[PDB]
């Protein structure tokens, strides 16, 4: 072990830095965030 452990620190450190380096893995997240809701409904619960 060694290298893929600070590997995956650096994977956990840089979360949020991948979300704003990365174009992709952003948007898409909000197609599963609101699409589902976009396609359910926008209206809430009511």
């Amino acid at each position: 072990f060694g290298f893929k452990d600070i590997i995956r620190a650096i994977r956990r450190i840089a979360v949020p830095v991948v979300s704003t380096l990365f174009p992709p893995a952003a948007p898409l997240a909000h197609a599963i965030g609101e699409g589902v809701d976009y396609l359910l409904g926008d209206e809430a619960q009511a």
